RNA sequence: GAAAUCGCUGUGAAGAUGCAGUGUACCCGCGGCUAGACGGAAAGACCCCGUGAACCUUUACUACAGCUUGGCACUGAACA
């Protein structure tokens, strides 16, 4: 799942950086807590 | 099934009231008996057969449930 980082993450990347993540990571952590968003 | 429904010896789908030969025998009840009518009853349970049935068994066949194995999904993050 491609996601836009709304903040800096340890390994993923920096704010505004697009990265593929596992859908669990996005669904269950990054997106719910506002650390990223769906890269529509 | 219908009967005017005797014995014997023989005959005969092979154990005869009913055929042959023969012997006996007036017609009809009632009380008794059960030898025969292969008496009545139940389309033999025995036995065989049907490419019949059922239920039961198992290391018969083929399946399935259940149980179990791994892959994938739901399922992510850091390090080593």
């Amino acid at each position: 799942m491609q996601v836009i980082l709304l903040d800096k993450i340890g390994n993923l990347g920096g704010l505004g950086d697009t990265v593929n993540v596992k859908s669990g990571y996005a669904r269950n952590f990054l997106i719910p807590q506002g650390k990223a968003v769906m890269a529509t």
